[PDB]
């Protein structure tokens, strides 16, 4: 409402629309909980990124503390327990790594259809591993998109360059709106038989919870090619090991696990499986635009 | 032109293209020196891959032999002088292999953006190393395409969809026809200091052999990525590891090297380089469209 203190790594965009929005800003970095507490006495704001841990008794010592901004997707270093105890709003900025995501999620697919990640693991071994390495088209070939928001509409319009099909589903979102960025809407029931991709782009919630599960794995096509750039979860691991061991899923690119980092290494270490430790949101442009998010969101109210 | 052998692993299209044309065809595979020879005395036609070593030998004790193919680019297995002195036609099918390598172009590219290879090395390694990893966002950044036929098309029209700023050159291809697709032409000096990625697709030939060499590594701005997915020698090697070890270079990807398999590991080895062992025909597909395009051309010439 008045003052905010910006207690992390943060581009100056953030600063500038805070006091453009008429609100008074402090810049600080890696303090101790102390030196937090003194700062937060006279703050009804707080922004920060992943350094700053928001623990209980940072929230209790903050008495005049109404928000905690995160510059990001992910709120695991805030104590959403102790705010919500003290009625302190907890904001994220989802939109700003929407691109970074989004790209990723591309590079994946590439992965999938050609094994660059596995083909050049072979060559810094010495090996010259042509016939293993034979790959496919992605030209042609059809691409589910589960989820159809920023996320999924960034990577429909990518993958069309590449002449795929771009199929999907999304409760929220119209048929109209994905028709407008190409994507054909289908009951869910029914896109899974025609993926040779299937790519999952929605929050983790009960309802997308094991999405890709032993009995939709089942109604795929014979070597489906599954991407997870979300969230750990929406794809049940243990269903995704059984059909890439069987070869029901000819491979898998995850950049999320339920677990992180996972303790069961049998994903990680399958052959046809491609991995990165949560990399999504992971490029110096992604953090300015989650700076820069987070200072309009808190203008806003 | 009766009777064509196939002598490396080709789609079952290849075959009975050559048979609706008339033409009587064996499929046989891992032939030794003996063996080709003895197979083509009654051979007019003669289809291969890479694996099959036309050499002047068999050239010479294939009397019947008129037609030589290659199902994919170029002709590097096939002594093209013992062709051109026995009256032997040679060819080949470049357009096949277009998509695919285009394809694995954008995918070495965004492998480059994102350290891919590196993170699944990490993670199967057993490391968490997110700390350790920090990537580039593809939109708004600079990509510089040297040469502009097929392939360099195809990279230019994927890649404008991340929203990467697309320029190029190419001496054949007017600044008009490039504008067409996209691609914005400017004097070659002009491209070095602009680009965030280069990516090659030319022939390899005096003009371009070194085209990426001490003295243009040194006009691109430093932090540069360069793909090769062309043919090996466009980018100087040597000049390559340098730039790479100076930080000039901050990444390379590569798909074809001066020497294939590589003797030389210096390259390969290095921590910002991404490799394939020339994977850029390596799908089924293309594959399936080159011997498809052979067997058009063998039926075409009867
Ligand atoms: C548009 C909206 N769609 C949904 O919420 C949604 C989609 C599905 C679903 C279920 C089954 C099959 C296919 C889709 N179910 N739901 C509840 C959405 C919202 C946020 C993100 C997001 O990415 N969030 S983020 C940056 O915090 O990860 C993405 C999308
Ligand atoms: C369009 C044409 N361009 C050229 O020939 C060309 C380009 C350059 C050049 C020199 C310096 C800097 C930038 C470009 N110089 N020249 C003579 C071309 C033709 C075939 C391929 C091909 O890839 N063929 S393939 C599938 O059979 O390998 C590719 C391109």
């Amino acid at each position: 409402l008045r003052k905010v203190l910006i207690s992390d790594s943060l581009d100056p965009c953030c600063r500038k629309i805070l006091q453009d929005g008429g609100l008074q800003v402090v810049e600080k970095q890696n303090l101790s909980k102390e030196e937090l507490i003194a700062e937060l006495q006279d703050c009804e704001g707080l922004i920060v990124r992943s350094a700053t841990k928001v623990t209980a008794d940072v929230i209790n010592a903050a008495e005049k503390l109404q928000v905690v901004g995160r510059a990001g997707t992910g709120v695991d270093n805030v104590d959403l327990e102790a705010a919500t105890r003290k009625g302190i709003l907890v904001m994220n900025t989802p939109n700003g790594n929407s691109l970074s995501a989004a790209e990723l999620t591309c590079g994946m697919i590439m992965c999938l259809a050609r094994q660059i990640p596995q083909a050049t693991a072979s060559m810094k071994d010495g090996k010259w591993e042509r016939k293993k390495f034979m790959g496919t088209e992605l030209n042609g070939k059809t691409l589910g998109i589960l989820g159809l928001g920023r996320i999924g509409r960034e990577v429909a319009t990518r993958m069309q360059s590449f002449g795929m099909k771009t199929i999907g589903y999304d409760p929220i979102i119209s048929p109209e709106v994905s028709a407008s960025f190409g994507v054909q809407q289908l009951p869910l029931e029914e896109i899974w038989p025609l993926c040779d991709f299937i790519t999952v782009h929605t929050p983790l919630l009960p309802s997308t919870t094991g999405l890709l599960n032993d009995n939709t794995f089942a109604q795929c096509k014979k070597g489906v090619r599954v991407v997870n750039c979300a969230r750990g979860g929406i794809v049940d691991e243990g269903a995704l090991l059984r059909a890439l061991q069987s070869g029901q899923c000819a491979g898998a690119a995850l950049d999320v696990f339920t677990e992180e980092p996972p303790r069961d290494r049998a994903l990680v270490d399958h052959e046809n499986v491609i991995s990165c430790p949560h990399l999504g949101a992971s490029t110096k442009e992604a953090q300015s635009r989650c700076g820069e998010e987070i200072a309009v969101q808190f203008v806003d109210m």
